[PDB]
RNA sequence: GAAGUGUGGACGCCAGUCUGCAUGGAGCCGGCCUUGAAAUACCACCCUUUAAUGUUUGAUGUUCUAACCCGAAUCCGGGGA
């Protein structure tokens, strides 16, 4: 397979480091296009427990205002207030049809709180992208009128699902090996910090480097 | 972390791919990637179950063996956990 030649780059068993990583992770990005390299690490913490869970943002190395498409998912007159405040995609818990039908046009996500449990229940798709609404993303608010207005400011937010562990997209192959090793750094610093009080023992078991498909490269976060 | 392929095998009973095996045609990865009766890519949740193996451990049945009981002066014999 042309894994072939995609395994002699690598090495399973060895953990090589940050700078190395980005090297060694461009030779792998050998396809179509330009590839996104995401960063996975393993998180010791206890799932179940909600103080547990790890959320937040980073300011990692492009594409805020005008440009940025918004959709907004209201109810009732919250509709008409969504229009006329300049949101590109309007509409109600019927528009949950259409983007489950594959229509994913849109940058950024708005919506109001009573249409968060149905919209909740679809965050599969939009949950590890980071387009799912949220409270303290100011993303979720009775005022979606102002919601939309105060958008177009400028964050990659990461959570977690249910399978494993956790990562975030860190940037494109295409970029310099002295750029992308300068954002994996930022996201592990901005992990460490999120990690919850009550959690004990080793808060990133292993760290490893991969594109979105590309030889899953082992790094030492340090 | 060579198996994928198209006709090739196993240790507890049923299928998708994995390794030191052996090779051709099936194309180099790929298979993969728009057929009704044979159909799609990424990080906690009912499985998270089941099946097998090693270690610790609970109950039952068998054999053997030191306690105990009886016979005998003793040796020892009979019975027997």
């Amino acid at each position: 397979k042309r894994m072939r030649v995609i395994r002699e780059k690598v090495d399973a068993t060895k953990q090589y480091d940050i700078n190395e990583a980005i090297a060694l992770l461009k030779e792998l990005a050998t396809a179509k296009f330009v590839e996104s390299v995401d960063v996975a690490v393993n998180l010791g913490i206890d799932a179940r427990k909600s103080d547990q869970n790890v959320r937040g943002a980073t300011v990692l190395p492009h594409g805020t205002g005008r440009s940025v498409r918004v959709a907004v998912f209201t109810q009732g007159a919250n509709a008409e207030a969504a229009k006329a405040a300049g949101a590109e995609l309007v509409g109600m818990e019927d528009l949950a049809d259409q983007i489950k039908k594959g229509e994913m046009n849109f940058d950024v996500v708005i919506a109001s709180p009573d249409a968060m449990r149905v919209v909740g229940q679809l965050g599969q798709v939009l949950g590890p992208r980071g387009l799912m609404p949220n409270p303290k993303v100011g993303t979720v608010t009775p005022n979606v009128a102002e919601a939309v207005k105060n958008a177009k400011a400028g964050q990659v937010r990461y959570r977690n699902d249910k399978n494993g562990i956790i990562h975030t997209t860190i940037g494109k192959v295409d970029f310099d090996a002295d750029k992308l090793k300068e954002n994996l750094e930022a996201l592990l610093v901005a992990l460490k910090k999120a990690k919850p009080t009550q959690a004990k023992g080793v808060y990133i078991k292993k760290v490893s480097i991969s594109t979105t498909m590309g030889a899953g490269v082992a790094v030492d976060q340090a």
